[PDB]
DNA sequence: CGGCATACG
DNA sequence: CGTAG
DNA sequence: GCCG
């Protein structure tokens, strides 16, 4: 039929059930704002099943046998098919709680727990936060100052410009190091809200200490509007040129040794749901523990060597999916 | 019923 | 607590 | 919320 794990099926970026999947994703997001990770996962998984179907769902009949469709998710789809709207979804959409939690958690440096505390304190707007700046972290101050630019979609044209700049700094920091585009743009997205890069070097060990050297060089070139500072992940805000001005862009930089590069490439290419499902599959179906550093057999107490993403899918007994089919 | 990814800053 | 896919 |  339809397999139960998202890593077992191709999921393209564009598909035939966009409206249905978007509605279920609203309910998933709302569940996350209420701390119900289980409900969030079911609604995310149900949405992803629809993304993987070969044609539009027209009749409730067509949901029979699909994994992750039970009474609740089927009723949502039934209302959308019959009336074009689901009352529960529309109620969530217009709710003050949903709109405020969405606004607050979109802030770089603000998670669900912080947003919820602010909501309970009575805060509702960005200007509310700006009027009490002593309660903010430096990271949150940065996220709030740059929030407007960070709400503007990053375009593929923007990505090519950023990659050349990152390569320049990486080349001075360590000749021979390479820069690979990851995240949503590697999956074929035409827009995004950040750019993700993975950096390595072909000689194992030479990447040790690389990211501080890369960051200092970017910072000396005036391109870093914010970053946290030894480390291997950097979540920063870049200054990106624009016609007669510039805009702030979120950029994630990650370093891995070449021995781990296939695992890090897999992990950082996503999607987020794809990776959660793949790690769940590995552990629950194969008894293997997967992360962005490796794949561990806890019985033999050994790590799998991988030279490619293809190797990792083979180790796990899964058909290979290119990045553009990992859009779970 | 228990489980729900798995890390680093 | 934040961040990431 | 759903699966096994
Ligand atoms: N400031 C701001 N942030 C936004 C807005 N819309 C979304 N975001 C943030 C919230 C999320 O953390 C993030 C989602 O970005 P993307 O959809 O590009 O996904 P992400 O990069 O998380 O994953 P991906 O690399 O595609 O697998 O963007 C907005 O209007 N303003
Ligand atoms: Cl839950
Ligand atoms: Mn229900
Ligand atoms: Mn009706
Ligand atoms: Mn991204
Ligand atoms: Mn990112
Ligand atoms: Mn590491
Ligand atoms: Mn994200
Ligand atoms: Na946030």
């Amino acid at each position: 039929w339809m397999p139960a794990y998202a890593c077992q099926r191709p999921t393209p970026l564009t598909h035939h059930n966009t409206g249905l999947s978007e509605a279920l994703e609203i309910l998933a997001e709302a569940a996350g704002f209420e701390g119900s990770e289980g409900r969030l996962l079911t609604f995310c998984r149900a949405a992803s099943v629809l993304k993987a179907l070969p044609s539009p769902v027209t009749t409730l009949s067509q949901l029979q046998g699909l994994p992750h469709f039970g009474e609740h998710s089927s009723r949502v789809v039934q209302e959308l098919l019959e009336h074009g709207v689901c009352e529960e979804v529309e109620r969530v959409r217009r709710s003050e709680r949903y709109q405020t939690m969405k606004l607050f958690t979109q802030i770089f440096g603000v998670g669900v727990k912080t947003a919820d505390r602010w909501y309970r304190e009575g805060l509702r707007t960005l200007d509310d936060l700006r009027e009490q700046p002593q309660k903010l972290t430096q990271q949150q101050k940065a996220g709030l100052q740059h929030h407007q630019d960070l709400s503007t979609p990053v375009l593929r044209s923007d990505v090519d410009a950023l990659q050349q700049v990152v390569e320049e700094a990486v080349g001075q920091a360590l000749p021979g190091a390479t820069v690979t585009l990851t995240g949503g743009f590697r999956r074929g997205k035409l827009q995004g809200h950040d750019v993700d890069f993975l950096i390595t070097h072909p000689k194992e060990g030479q990447e040790a200490g690389l990211l501080p050297r890369v960051m200092c060089r970017l910072q000396d070139q005036g391109l870093i509007l914010y970053h946290q500072h030894a480390f291997e992940r950097s979540f920063c805000i870049f200054r990106l040129p624009q016609p007669g001005s510039w805009k702030a862009v979120r950029v994630d930089l990650v370093v891995a040794p070449v021995s781990q590069f296939p695992f890090a490439l897999l992990g950082w290419t996503g999607s987020k749901l794809f990776q959660r499902e793949l790690r769940r599959f590995s552990r629950k179906e194969k008894g293997l523990w997967l992360n962005s550093h490796g794949l561990f057999d806890p019985e033999q107490k050994t790590f799998f060597q991988a030279a490619s993403e293809e190797d990792i899918f083979r180790h796990l007994g899964l058909e290979y999916l290119p990045p553009e089919q990992r859009n779970a």
